[PDB]
């Protein structure tokens, strides 16, 4: 068989049926003869096509595949790619490389040391030193993304390969099961146990890595039998809680002196799938107050070995949580009652706030609605005022990326045509993958997009504002039509200019048959 | 002094005046009191920005500065970068790194193992160790970026460096002089210069730095003395040379028979400013025929290293191409035979054929346009149909990363207000960079956009068909309305449906203050 | 503090107490005022200093703190750093920089582009950003050198930042407890319990992991509990296995038909704490003969990902032996009865063959003795010949790296006092790493050091043969007298031409108290 043949046959046999890409002529001889029983999703730039599939993988929970153009291809994705470092989002991410002939002389569309183009954002990178090697590297790239902890890696793959024969021997590769399904020993998860049995006020601290490994029903078990306030650790790329059981105590602030103040009188905290702590904002203070012990769960060593306090465990996230929720005493401890609900807030003719497009969204939306924010300026208010009950519910550039929500939310949308996304995304960060909206529109993916238009880059006019930094130039993004250009890629599109109209557009939008932009108007 | 007030007098001494930029958090401490004496050029998405600094930095033949956030904003624009890596574009780009305080627990927004994430796109990658070193690293940074080989470099700066006292002695980096203005020793000079003459049958091939040398008035006094054919070297990222001089023979096909084929006969092949080649099809035969010998001369130790064949000097192109033209003996051959002219293509009352255009652009565009590229499938007509008689005409993607043209025509504008920009981009292309519209009308760059709509993905799709390949995927792209996305970012559109649209388009474009984006049906392949 | 106390301290606490260094002026600052807790173990080039280290580390079952000159030390270091990268050695290798001031301008002894300098042979590689970052960079050193899968780490620490203030919260890293003590979940553990306890003839093939793990006695327990044979797994850098126990069945052939050959009518190979494979020589042909199926237990994913055929898990070996060795079934089969006694080789009264060397070392030599091999031509008959009962009895260079075995036999003396060293290496190894003999003289370090000269490279003579080449120049190494050598560095040293000189120099050579050499004439 050709190594094209038995390519595709791995990567059916491993659960792969659908390709996110964006073609070139290195990639032909890989895209001829496309299977039947493969999905080819187009969009048109690079950082769209990831950021799709990045939505695709994290709302599955399974590997996604990519399909990119050489090193110009790999490098317009590369912001994309920072996000789904951060993420742990299991991503193969294939290139196009010149004709074993040509790669010496260096001909056009040649990825020279195309291996270390992707790093330091990739878990693995790779081009085979030859053409039967091929699906023996898709089988190493289709486990190394797949591992705790996951993320994206890189294969480069010379064109000419696809249509040379494979090594018989790699049917071997087929149906190779690999696991990282592994939790503490016997010995050690005792005495973990009986730490948490034993605290006087535990508080449990949560990350994206359990909405990852859908964690989330033992991770209120957990929290349930020890009486533990939940909190969700700092620059949340996911929800891991629901966000209205009596336990949880909302988004820790990103920064050091708040988060150590917030745990304080707390005596033992376990912080389970996140990074210890995804800090942001200069915040200098105690890691923690004396009195309180840390405990981490995590499934990547990196973040253990970076964590500046408290004791670790590296682990699968799944296997973990089950573990701990099934073994833990029933504490007699008083139940934490939940959080106050938001207070409205006085809301006049004028321009949206913020608090009042959630509370709407809240109002509006079905129970099962997934929510992705790129709206930096509100992210505070967005995780105080939504209801979300359900795992998979939010998700959020974990980098920091702009460019991440409005490919997602497709590439969401696309995992869950049952559930409806709704994509809250910044008028500054809309533009940086804008045209992932044609993708929506020509493969009918039903996803809404709310652009809260205030004319500005707001959260950094803000930080500005902190550092009392004047005369910084490019804050402001006037003169943007986002209709015309939801428009200009076939999306249906509507304008909210105060809470009646937001109200009927949305509306409008929830029971539209295609995608649909509504730009809001809101004060900056 | 700062490191803020030290970086920026090192800067506007070293003749930088503008940043292109998309700011963040981890650059403010950079970007506040922005000086009254420097321009910031704000683009909404990296690709775009690198984009447009690339086209300036071109067609200024001058180095352009950049300032991106952190790690996703570095990444955003790794694309463009491959194509100012290719294009020798001499682009210093700098990044906002997290707090030295922060880096270790890798905060959010840490762009972590810095240097290393945009190689090996980068002449140099540096983050420096303290922030006393930070106008030192500048230094660095400009002059690596300048130096031929020109290209682009990276410099991280962690964003609490700035307030930060900076080394008195780093005055004496702002008048530094750096300089690689140089050419092959007289002995050897000598020994090339009698090979010239010698030969009985000379040609010349130009590629891309031949224009960013400015060496095209020398060259053609060159192909002159030597009345030797001229060629453009494969896959041009720049047109080097008048493109209806008698010695022109017009753009390579870059294919490795194709070339050796249209050099047979040649004695001697003397090749300035180019890969030796650039070639991109699959089109296996011999280098160079029998009783050929090639001799290149490059600015870059790479190119030399990797021709399959021929002798090379590794010099400065602008010092060489001069010293050439003046020491060459003038030969009594006749001319190049006159090349055909190309043929008009008839042209229904429907949508356009590429030559039809081409041809109206011809007719209507003033004698010091300049063309940028990206409508893929085209290429070769446009070449055989556009007269580009003046340096700095032409520009299209090096590394053949899509992208490029519409940002960068935007920067070629900026740097060059007194010659029209039309840039032709086929509706595909225009897409990945499609935010830098904005730009345009932002800071009215009257830039005109020519957007080649024939629903597909052309030049692929003829790729598809040559390697008899079924059912590929992803080729078409339908229903998208440019006239919208114009709209979207405040910039003038027209439609274009046939021959007599496309001239009135055409002529209101030209007369227009602002940008102007016409989009062009043309026949579908 | 300073960041100098403040990293002692860490050191310490995390259970440091011996630095292997060769000292530069970059390193001054860090080694000066050295704490009385600690020790100094020098050696005269950074191959030796590393070799040394690896071999404690590796006995130890504990990290090896090291510390080098700049660029141009961890440079000659880098050969010693690619065996234990593939040994899993976790070393945690330190390295002096310019003052920080001097960086930029390139002062002569500025590691350029440090952290690049030694991959891709390390796990984590990094130069802190400031001088109070310097305790929490060692303290990510030191876990990632640790947690599974071990192996060697790079920290660049400009010579300036050690008398600078620390960071106070530091405190929090001194008593960190990091774990990857983990095993497969116990759902899917009952599964492959299952699959083991309802195979009909078993096989189990053991890596160098094993006995990093001291997992050897359960692994024991469950080949005598499944009565299944037992290999060790191609080009082995450690002996995992009692080599007399009845089950034991030598070493496995480095080759793809061979091993294929080896494990057909296998139906269940279970392979724990090695790659799959470690293969060296070309021998085409299948990885596994129909009828067999893999499961492998590995400490590393990137074993995991790149075996071409079989099932994984991703786990801790001594966790996942300890639990399949309590839950299998004894099996009612016949336990496999021991391998026959190797048969005495023809030996006249001239040079030795090797197998006279060994059995005389076996016949000889304490139960308690641990052997090194750097003697690659006659790595077969060592096995077959020596009778290791213990584990942590064998060591040879994982990645194939000449100058491993003199070194390490070095540290390994100094891990176990108690345990005799016997290292056997070949006239042409022993060279790579000469020096390291200065290290057993300076601190009375008791190895012995058996030298087969046979004045060539006889394993690549061989590979000539092979290969049908002809014309191979550098082969032969004639005009070495060893003896000088060893007096060189203030080793006593003695002679053997003869069986019955081999058997008076194996006699005094173990009475010694201090370091011996003994150069042993061979055949070949
Ligand atoms: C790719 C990328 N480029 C630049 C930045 C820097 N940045 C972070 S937030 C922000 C403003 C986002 O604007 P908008 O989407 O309007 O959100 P708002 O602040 O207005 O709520 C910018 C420019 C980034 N984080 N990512
Ligand atoms: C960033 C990037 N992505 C993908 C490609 C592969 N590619 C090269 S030409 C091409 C088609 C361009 O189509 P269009 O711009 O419409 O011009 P046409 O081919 O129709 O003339 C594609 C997808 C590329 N060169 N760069
Ligand atoms: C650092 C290093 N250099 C070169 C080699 C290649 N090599 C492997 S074995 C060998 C010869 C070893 O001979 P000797 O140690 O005398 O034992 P013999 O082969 O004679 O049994 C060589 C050169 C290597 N493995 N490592
Ligand atoms: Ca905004
Ligand atoms: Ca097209
Ligand atoms: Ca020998
Ligand atoms: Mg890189």
């Amino acid at each position: 068989a050709s190594v094209h043949g038995t390519t595709y046959e791995l990567l059916r046999r491993q659960g792969i049926d659908t390709v996110f890409g964006n073609p070139g002529s290195n990639e032909l001889p890989f895209l001829k003869d496309f299977p039947e029983d493969f999905r080819y999703i187009l969009a048109l730039q690079e950082a769209c096509v990831v950021g799709i599939a990045d939505g695709y993988a994290q709302a599955s929970r399974k590997p996604a595949f990519i399909n990119l153009h050489s090193a110009a291809g790999t490098g317009n994705a590369m912001g994309a790619l920072s996000n789904a470092w951060n993420s742990h989002s299991p991503l193969i991410v294939t290139a196009g490389q010149q004709t074993r002939a040509m790669i010496g002389v260096e001909a056009l569309l040649t990825n020279v040391d195309a291996a270390n183009l992707p790093r330091p954002l990739v878990k693995w990178s790779y081009e085979p030193a030859s053409a039967a090697e091929v699906p023996h590297a898709m089988s190493r790239a289709i486990h190394m993304a797949s591992m705790a902890p996951q993320g994206p890696v890189y294969l480069s793959v010379p064109y000419d390969d696809w249509d040379k024969d494979a090594d018989p021997q790699s049917h071997h590769l087929f149906d190779r099961h690999v696991s990282s399904s592994v939790r503490l020993n016997d010995q050690d998860l005792d005495i973990l146990v009986k730490a948490l049995n034993s605290a006087s006020n535990p508080a449990i601290v949560l990350g994206p890595d359990v909405d990852a490994a859908n964690a989330n029903a033992d991770c209120v078990m957990l929290a349930e039998r020890l009486k533990a306030p939940v909190w969700v650790a700092p620059s949340a790329p996911r929800c891991p809680f629901p966000t209205r059981h009596p336990c949880f105590r909302g988004l820790m602030p990103a920064g050091i002196a708040a988060i150590s103040q917030l745990l304080e009188g707390h005596d033992v905290v376990l912080v389970i799938g996140a990074p210890v702590f995804r800090y942001h904002q200069y915040d200098p203070g105690q890691y923690l107050k004396p009195g309180t012990r840390l405990i981490s769960v995590t499934c990547d060593p990196l973040e253990a070995a970076r964590a500046p306090m408290g004791d670790a465990i590296v682990a699968d996230i799944g296997a973990m949580a089950s573990a701990l929720a099934n073994l833990v005493e029933e504490s007699s401890r008083q139940l934490p009652t939940a959080a106050p609900e938001p207070a409205k807030v006085d809301q006049d003719a004028g321009r949206l706030h913020p608090e009042t497009v959630f509370d709407t969204l809240n109002d509006m939306a079905p129970e099962n609605a997934i929510y992705l924010n790129e709206s930096t300026s509100t992210t505070a208010q967005m995780w105080q005022r939504l209801n979300m009950r359900n795992p998979g519910s939010y998700y959020a550039c974990a980098a920091g990326g702009l460019g991440f929500a409005l490919p997602a939310a497709i590439g969401v949308q696309l995992a869950e045509p049952e559930r409806q996304v709704i994509a809250v995304i910044g008028d500054g960060s809309a533009n940086y993958s804008i045209s992932a909206l044609w993708t929506a529109a020509q493969y009918n993916i039903p996803t809404i997009f709310v652009i809260m238009n205030n004319g500005t880059y707001g959260a950094l006019r803000w930080f500005a504002g902190v550092l009392e930094a004047e005369n910084v130039p490019g804050l402001d993004v006037p003169g943007i039509d986002f209709r015309a250009l939801a428009k200009g890629y076939g999306v249906q599109a509507l304008k909210a200019d105060n809470l009646e109209q937001l109200k009927g557009s949305l509306q409008e939008a929830l029971s539209a048959k295609g995608p649909v932009l509504i730009e809001v108007s809101t004060v900056s």
